[PDB]
Formats: C-alpha cells, structure tokens, sequence
DNA sequence: AATCTATCACCGCAAGGGATAAATATCTAACACCGTGCGTGTTGACTATTTTACCTCTGGCGGTGATAATGGTTGCATGTACTAAGGAGGTTGT
C-alpha cells in the first residue's frame, strides 16, 4: 500500500515531476526487498529538487 | 576489490537408522577314485574303392512323314485440348 503527497485520485497533476504523476504508478507494485521480521513494515521517499 | 549485516537458511552437532562383516553353518562342486564301453591296435577276409577292360545303357541330334488337306486373319491406337505444320488446288491476284 502507498500514501503520496498529490495522489488523492490517479487523475491528479504536479507541475515539476516528469511522469505528471500517472506514471509513477510503474514501480510500486515493482520495488522488493528483504525484512528481518514481522508482516508489516513501512518506508518513505522523500525526493527535494532535481533528479530521478 | 575490498567491507559487512542481516538474509534465507546450513550447519550446529543430537540422535538413530542401515549396514556389512564377522562367525557360524549350510550348501554345492571339484575331484579322485572306479567301472564301463568305445573307437586303442593289427590282422585278416571280405566285397565291391577305384581303375581298365569289355559288352552292350542312355541320350546325343539329325533327319524329315504324303488318300488328301492350296482367299488369310485381326480387333479395338482413339474419341479430349490444345495448335503448329504440311498438304491440297482453284484462283485472284503478286
């Protein structure tokens, strides 16, 4: 599951990312891992100014 | 190209299963003996191994019959689709 600051619907906008933001819907459902532990564990991602 | 933390797990290291090999006991087989009978030997009489001789098989092949017999057989090449060539001959032209 995933929480975006912009993603409120799939029919959103943000004048700045490449992708609008539709796009972005590429790789969550596609970033894996390893986890020591128990069955729910949590990131975030945090990208500020320029680049992938 | 070295470092490790943090995976999914192999090792960390207790248990226990099968194995095989020892000892025993059974099996069979290898042999040495014996007895049988056959293929151990020379000799001898047989009869039919081979040869040649003779008397007389089998099959080599050469030879050709006569009351007369004197107009014959032969069946389906192909039925389509083409079209290129040669053949015909009268004539209206070259």
């Amino acid at each position: 599951e995933v929480e975006i600051d912009g993603v409120l619907h799939e029919y959103s906008t943000k004048e700045g990312v490449q992708e609008d933001i539709l796009e972005i819907l590429l790789n969550l459902k596609g970033l894996a891992v390893r986890v020591q532990g128990k069955d729910e564990v949590i990131l975030t991602l945090n990208k500020s100014g320029i680049g992938p």
